[PDB]
């Protein structure tokens, strides 16, 4: 027998997004130098030919593949001018973001003790090194097969699509082959970046803040715990894991809403709900930051 | 002069080009399946590339041209195919897809305080088979086609700000009332999506909607009597349907097989129990409840 599935190529198109810029007022199509999008760790994007949709509309899409879950700083050089001649002094900027907006997705727990693999799974799809940990081939394929087709697969395959990851997480050494687990044994297993702030500071929130530059996931093994009102640098906190005993929850932020994702249960959280989460065995271990 | 920055990602378009796989009970001979078979929901044959073998189990393609969106797609393996274990197939083998988001609904606001009715329509337009004929009328107005296009890969600021200026152009329009409510079918109207007045030839809903003609997906049910979600036929390609509440709409639509009530910004998964429970018509006005059903 056959099953067949579909696979639609919607996380690339997360990746060359169709970016509109409006202007305050007309502006002369001549003026408009070359646009550039720069990224948080100095790279830059070229920019495609300007489509004019109205005397102040311009449309335009990335030369190549952006980055995703990764946020993207639309610079306008100085120059452009106005229909009546005025000119802007002073380059223009604008910013925007390559990752979902739709909600988050459930991850089923068929094991009953893979809590731990969901969880950091939820935390590194939402994270700014997924294109980083999807080009790393020492990672195991399904898992890869895993967070590409995260938000667009049928649940079945999502659910086929997980089996198979799970048993290629726990063939790897890091992983236990069978029962529960820590957190940080999965990012291990998908070499995600993290920054011990053990090495550097004294605490954790110093180290977050006085970490190097484009530094975005934390692994909070210093003394204070935190709990997530003193997470530092609320604006751009995206992902941060919490531990229950012995049960891992994800809470995933997406498009100015919070999620708590238990396995398969996502439920939408305000910030009075997270302000209430306690340090205390610490409660929040990874913080993955935008 | 200032800017305003909007990101709009191509994933309506990444929806009409799929990329189809076929997983296999058993591992198969790489040269027992030479030719697939794509067919679309009126029997015309789509071309496909080149067939790959993911493994002894899974095979991928990929359509030549772009499918149609919110449509039924059934491929056909056929008769020959033989297992590592010596077995044969003396028939053809078939399976089903569609093109269809998998991702939750989104949710319209109501800043109007009467404009239930157009939330619902589009709500229902955009889970339609006709969504693409829709987004390439020009009569329609080109703010609604924006957003239609956009649904599923807008912000939910310029969702809302998109929203706006479809219901602006609708209510301008000559289908939509200037101001105050109205009605789904209006919007619809407005919208030009292909309807199939039950009225007209039959002598139930039900039996109009059974005996259509081909490739019919959009009924508006105006015989008698009304009908409730279990009187509906065919529950298994019913996509959408608007219920009305008494001078309020919502919509229910499905995806990835699971339905949802999206009662202007208030999106909620329900069960079957639920919808069953949907009464066909009010006790003391004698109002239909469901009016357009749209299916796959």
């Amino acid at each position: 027998a056959v099953v067949a599935t579909r696979v639609p190529p919607t996380h690339a198109a997360l990746r060359r997004p169709t970016i509109e810029l409006e202007f305050d007022r007309a502006i002369e199509p001549g003026s408009v130098p070359h646009i550039v999008l720069r990224a948080d760790d100095g790279t830059s994007v070229a920019v495609g030919p300007l489509s004019w949709l109205s005397d102040r509309r311009i449309a335009f899409a990335p030369r190549k593949p952006l980055k995703s879950n990764s946020r993207y700083e639309i610079m306008v050089p100085a120059g452009i001018r106005s229909t009546t001649g005025e000119r802007s002094t002073h380059p223009l900027t604008s910013s925007f973001d390559t990752a979902p907006v739709t909600p988050p997705r459930g991850l089923p727990n068929l094991d009953g003790a893979s809590c731990f693999i969901n969880t950091a799974l939820q935390l590194a799809v939402h994270s700014s090194a997924l294109d980083d940990i999807l080009s790393n081939e020492a990672v195991p394929p399904a898992v890869r097969t895993l967070l590409e087709d995260y938000d667009a697969a049928s649940a079945d395959a999502l659910d086929a699509q997980l089996a198979a990851a799970v048993a290629a997480l726990r063939a790897t050494p890091e992983v236990p082959d069978s029962g529960p687990g820590q957190t940080l044994e999965v990012m291990q297993a998908l070499r995600m970046p993290l920054y011990d702030t053990s090495s550097a500071a004294k605490n954790n929130a110093d180290a977050i803040r006085h970490a190097p530059p484009n530094t975005k996931a934390f692994f909070l093994n210093s003394y204070p715990p935190l709990s997530y009102a003193d997470l530092p640098n609320h604006d751009r906190l995206v992902a941060f894991d919490y531990s229950t005993g012995g049960h891992y929850v994800a809470y995933v932020k997406r498009d100015g809403i919070w999620y708590r994702i238990d396995d398969a249960q996502v439920s939408a959280v305000n910030e009075q709900d997270l302000l209430a989460l306690p340090a205390f065995s610490v409660s929040i271990e990874i913080a993955i930051y935008r």
